[PDB]
């Protein structure tokens, strides 16, 4: 049975490091539709990448330069951010915060 | 040509009226995934609903009292919730905030 608990309680879900400065929680899911918090400190770097999934970001709080098919912009909070199915892309923070990445389909490497 | 602008800037969107004390801003989205501000005064009530969508929330800031499936639960900021198909769910606001709530596949009405 492929999906998340109904309620993801913050203090109830193990944070995992994801790289430097960047840590994540997986929270509501099926095999259709992700979504994952995404704490970044200062400097951290979300690396270039692209796959198939379409993807929908949230800036929940700080300051990002984000790119997207080669064209970049600062987002804050409350900005949102598409990024269409193999598009590549990626983020700078530029002060301490928290995106929302959803995803459809799932990303199963990131609970595999 | 079926998804929003690249970068969805708050300050460009215009917030929808969806009830009372309820607005909405529709940020990134395309035909299978759709991701939605909704900004909360307190007292505020999300209509209990089914939809055949998946949906996934993130709690920006606020507290809410959800129900998903008949079961309640009092979220804040950080925590998720996940709304499998068809399932009936709402919310009232308890202190005033934030939801993210996400969608697979698109909510067409949110647009047409
Ligand atoms: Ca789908
Ligand atoms: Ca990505
Ligand atoms: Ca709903």
């Amino acid at each position: 049975k492929t999906c998340s608990k109904v309620f993801l309680l913050e203090n109830e879900i193990s944070w995992e490091q994801v790289g430097e400065g960047i840590q994540r929680q997986i929270l509501g899911y099926d095999g259709q539709l992700m979504l994952v918090k995404v704490k970044f400190q200062k400097g951290a770097i979300g690396n270039a990448h692209e796959h198939f999934h379409s993807q929908s970001t949230y800036v929940v709080s700080g300051v990002f330069e984000f790119h997207v098919n080669g064209e970049k912009k600062i987002v804050k909070a409350g900005d949102g951010i598409y990024m269409e199915p193999d598009v590549l892309h990626g983020c700078t923070c530029l002060e301490a915060g928290i995106l929302i990445d959803t995803f459809s389909p799932m990303r199963e490497d990131f609970i595999n």
